[PDB]
């Protein structure tokens, strides 16, 4: 009856001293948004709100003014380091406060499909140091790279291609003439001297000058973890300031890896530069960086369906799938393909639960990994079992009508048809339209 | 019959390249020796040996210089904190090559009183960075603090007042109008979000952008010790240039310690200032410090004794106990106290080995350590067991001449009498000398 709204966007209220201080710094960007196509992008600075400075206003009072009630499109003024100031009007997303969307039933029949529709976090051993001066980053717009090793220059120029994709994309721009900041790269790998050819938790005993003795100490004494790696890399990024105090490093990153085998400093630089540069410029976590990475993909309609009433249809989405198909509100879906819908929520939930233990046996136990919500048992499909996947899951017994999100996938539809059926009902008038989806892939790389 | 030398320092050919860069650098000074007294200090660096500089020589030569067969005192050109240059003449510390000194006996027979003589190794969580500019730390000379935090001026000065003292000890000097530098510190102590209240190895999952998927990487993940802190602890030594390229920081020392309590930030300042400022100016190890304490309390006369004849003195220290009482090279010692000393090098060694064997009994077991070289079982005697320890430490079938070294110790000696007897014989003519030693106590605190 009430419609709920959102904005395309998650965002912090900045502790940093060098970006945005004690104003919204967008985090992420959420796909298939308003505040996406209006190109809002991460790490942004919003500066003023409908003309008003976030400065000018309370930090309580800032969710409500981004989220009026009378208005609907909000006026953003942004800063990055693509421009100083910029104008951006930001569309809302709204949605009935009864409607199930198709990206929550996928997030909710994820285990149809683990292999498209997961969330996993890691942490990274990277040491993110920034100067003690609070000047602010957005004044260095201009890079260059320091003079190339050519004793490794096959390595650095592989190093420095990495650095300039990120930083072209971050809106700095490359000018080796007279640049604002020169970027410099330090790296080592070699084998590890506390290495025994061995593969407890030990009392820390520390020098005491104050008393002239040795002495137990209640730290933690990690040395025997230390012992574990043969091979020790490291991997740095700095940032060096050359307009305001030249010399001066504005921000470092250094990534100390731990290894078990040989590896390749160039591979390593191609994974984790863009990884280490998600902190340049808004810095959060100087030690141990935690990321979460959300990935889906989906079946799109543009259908959305009664939390209560499922098998009514809610709302359909402008310019969709279900839309252009004739699908509208107030409908009633017969069936999807072969599968009925005029069933409870408990008996969906009920239904989908068995099939994910009657399934267990077709899981591949060597990809089991403990999701981002703590799920310890997350398995993909055994590769050898999706015919038998694909029957188990379009049983009767176990409702598969939201099945169809995931029919793109073999393990669940292995005609070579991706055109759901539906089957619905306006009144008395009984109609049968076939709606081929769009598929609704997405990925969030998002730093905690 | 030959002649061995030393001098009384250990040093390093200089890899850093802010302190005395392809230069002899000052890492120990060997305690009672000429160079000591001749005034040579750590982190000292050898500009000129006998006139010439280190620069026109090779490396290799370096050593043979230090030491000249015909000349016996080396005319040294140092360079420190305190003086750019400097004149230094060194005396040669010898010995005759059969010579068993009580300063390696008191090693040998440590086991009498471990207490007083081991050696023992820690490692600190240290990362000590450098500016990459190769610019000579000696061209700093003076020091102030920067402006103290008024919410934290309690701890601000107890920190303050230990990195005064490690750097005034250094040569450098206070100037709060001028300061060549400014020294910065930062700390925090907080409770660790990943402890679980809980107290394996898990594999490395990160996300790979080059494949747009998470993958396994053969690194340590060591996450799972992180959440065995319940408490986190930083504490950071900034140097940051006022003169040459105002605003860059060219040292910078950070601790980063895993708590089981809590913990004391002026206490922890306290303990490791000393430590994390001994890599400055002579940084060598940018992560994982390794230090070495060397402890060694003994009595000295002053004798040395034949590695093969032992009951023969081959030498009488000038200005020693066993001087001043007169004994002298050549003579014969017949017995120290009531322990006859006409025995063999196998004869004690035999009879040392069955004490240690015998008195195991009398260990305390909580005190137990591993020493430095590796040996696994060092305990301190139980201290309400010192009489037992005392009469089997006296028994003529552990042939305890040699224990006159450790005369000073309850555990040794429970007489209130340190002063011991020695009987000798030179020639026909048999005397006796009540020789009172004196206490030499040395502590080694060396980066390895
Ligand atoms: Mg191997
Ligand atoms: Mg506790």
């Amino acid at each position: 009856n009430t419609s709920i709204c959102r904005l395309g966007f998650t965002y912090d209220i900045s502790q940093s001293k060098n970006w945005g201080n004690n104003k919204p710094v967008i985090k992420s960007i959420i796909p298939y948004s308003s505040a996406e196509q209006a190109g809002i992008k991460k790490y942004d600075v919003i500066e003023e709100i409908n003309g008003v400075p976030v400065t000018e206003v309370s930090v309580d009072e800032i969710p409500q003014l981004l989220n009026p009630a009378g208005r609907n499109d909000v006026l953003l003024t942004i800063s990055n380091l693509s421009s100083p100031s910029k104008q951006v009007l930001v569309k809302k997303d709204c949605k009935k406060s009864n409607a199930i969307t198709e990206d929550q039933l996928a997030s909710a029949y994820a285990m149809y499909s683990l292999e498209t529709t997961n969330e996993q976090e890691f942490v990274c051993p990277f040491k993110t140091t920034v100067t003690s001066d609070g000047v602010d980053f957005g004044n260095f717009k201009t890079f260059a790279f320091s003079t190339i090793d050519e004793n490794n220059r096959k390595l650095e120029t592989v190093i420095n291609e990495c650095i300039e994709n990120e930083l072209t994309k971050k809106g700095l721009t490359v000018d080796i003439a007279k640049p604002d900041l020169l970027i410099q790269t330090f790296y080592f790998f070699d084998k590890n001297p506390n290495y025994l050819g061995a593969n407890e938790k030990e009392p820390t005993y520390r020098y005491n000058f104050s008393h002239s003795k040795m002495e137990k100490f209640p730290f933690l004494n990690y040395a025997a973890a230390e012992a574990e790696a043969e091979y020790l890399l490291q991997f740095g990024i700095r940032i060096i300031d050359q307009k305001d105090i030249p010399g001066r490093v504005l921000w470092e990153c250094e990534a100390n890896e731990l290894l078990e085998d040989s590896y390749r400093l160039d591979e390593y630089a191609r994974v984790h530069v863009p990884l280490m540069c998600m902190q340049y410029p808004y810095t959060k976590y100087g030690r141990n960086v935690p990321f979460k990475v959300s990935k889906k993909t989906y079946n799109y309609t543009g259908i959305s369906y009664d939390i209560d009433k499922l098998d009514q249809v809610v709302d359909v989405d402008r310019n969709s799938p279900a839309y252009a198909a004739g699908i509208r509100p107030r409908d009633i879906i017969e069936k999807i393909g072969r599968h009925k819908m005029d069933h409870s929520a408990e008996e969906f939930s009920s239904a989908y639960k068995r099939f994910i233990t009657n399934t267990m046996q077709y899981r591949d136990p060597k990809t089991m990994f403990t999701d981002a919500n703590g799920f310890k048992y997350c398995m993909f499909w055994d590769v050898f079992k999706y015919p038998q996947i694909a029957d188990a899951s379009q049983s009767s017994d176990y409702l598969p009508a939201f099945s169809y999100l995931y029919y793109f996938a073999p393990y669940i539809n292995p005609s070579g048809n991706n055109a759901c059926t539906f089957n619905i009902k306006r009144g008395k008038t009984k109609l049968e339209v076939i709606i081929r989806p769009t598929i609704r892939s997405e990925v969030t790389v998002e730093i905690k």
